[PDB]
DNA sequence: CGGCCTACG
DNA sequence: CGTAG
DNA sequence: GCCG
């Protein structure tokens, strides 16, 4: 088992679901306390289990696995022997965990804001609604739409949404294309939002595109909320039988020269991409982001025509999106 | 021990 | 500060 | 919390 998640296939469904979910609770809780290092170790340990070919049945099967030390091994041991880990359950029921989870779920609220509200004594959404002058416009939108935004987006919803985005994109710039990214591109059947990547085959034609797209979607009455720019974090009105629901949609524009890097970055998973950027820098001495791959010694950017090119540049076996579910 | 991804709005 | 994978 |  290699130490970096980008070095091994990780399928969407696997054989250690219960174990990985428990470690991800501890990862999430570490994030709420500002310990990004502990969050990373628990996320990485969970991801190792997702990549295994069969269920872990005995503690002995953890020896030699990367990111399993005393703490993560004790969690698994308690789950194997008792079906529950007391630490995990204590986190689950804790007021701190439940409230930080509730608050950070709000669009416009991060860990730092949620923690401040927690220290001020706030605990519920209605607490926040009874003091609305303290909220940003973004947070007000996130709170008004919170119920709809807590409802999973179905892959069945995504097709209809892509065609309306394509219509606006085609008026904004004929020939421009829309690609579904994020978790749906990795094969998820549900998600918390829809992610789209927009480009145009003629380099430079994409300049100034996203404002033109947003104006057109807004004129169609489809935009419930949005803030030159190249990323837009929106709330869209999506049809429903006899009504509609609010859905989070992210739109990103990239020049076609950067498209493989943007496709790779926006297809995720989040942990996969953090691990891939870490691997690039620490093992290969190259700097990766969603715009390109930089050699800081020769002062040059790698040209990529495909995701396959990027894996080759980095000396990694190619993984299709459905094996990037770290 | 230091490091932990790397951007844009 | 928020947001993205 | 774990790697290297
Ligand atoms: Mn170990
Ligand atoms: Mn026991
Ligand atoms: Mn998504
Ligand atoms: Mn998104
Ligand atoms: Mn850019
Ligand atoms: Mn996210
Ligand atoms: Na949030």
């Amino acid at each position: 088992m290699p130490a970096y998640a980008c070095q091994r296939p990780t399928p969407l469904t696997h054989h250690n679901t219960g174990l990985s979910e428990a470690l991800e609770i501890l990862a999430e809780a570490a994030g709420f306390e500002g310990s990004e290092g502990r969050l990373l170790t628990f996320c990485r340990a969970a991801s190792v289990l997702k990549a295994l070919p069969s269920p872990v049945t005995t503690l002995s099967q953890l020896q030699g696995l990367p990111h399993f030390g005393e703490h993560s091994s004790r969690v698994v041991q308690e789950l194997l022997e008792h079906g529950v880990c007391e630490e995990v359950e204590r986190v689950r029921r804790s007021e701190r965990y439940q409230t930080m989870k509730l608050f950070t779920q709000i669009f416009g609220v991060g860990v730092k804001t949620a923690d401040r509200w927690y220290r001020e004594g706030l605990r519920t959404l209605d607490d926040l609604r009874e003091q609305p002058q303290k909220l940003t416009q973004q947070q007000k939108a996130g709170l008004q739409h919170h119920q709809d935004l807590s409802t999973p987006v179905l892959r069945s919803d995504v097709d209809a949404l892509q065609q309306v985005v394509e219509e606006a994109v085609g008026q904004a710039l004929p020939g421009a294309t829309v690609t579904l990214t994020g978790g749906f591109r990795r094969g998820k059947l549900q998600g918390h939002d829809v992610d789209f990547l927009i480009t145009h085959p003629k380099e430079g034609q994409e300049a100034g595109l996203l404002p033109r797209v947003m104006c057109r979607l807004q004129d169609q009455g489809l935009i419930l909320y949005h803030q030159a720019f190249e990323r837009s974090f929106c709330i869209f009105r999506l049809p429903q039988p006899g009504s509609w629901k609010a859905v989070r949609v992210d739109l990103v524009v990239a020049p076609v020269s950067q498209f493989p890097f943007a496709l790779l970055g926006w297809t995720g998973s989040k942990l996969f991409q953090r691990e891939l950027r870490r691997f690039s820098r620490k093992e290969k001495g190259l700097w990766l982001n969603s715009h390109g791959l930089f050699d800081p010694e020769q002062k040059t950017f790698f040209q990529a025509a495909s995701e396959e090119d990027i894996f080759r540049h980095l000396g990694l076996e190619y993984l299709p999106p459905e094996q990037r579910n770290a």
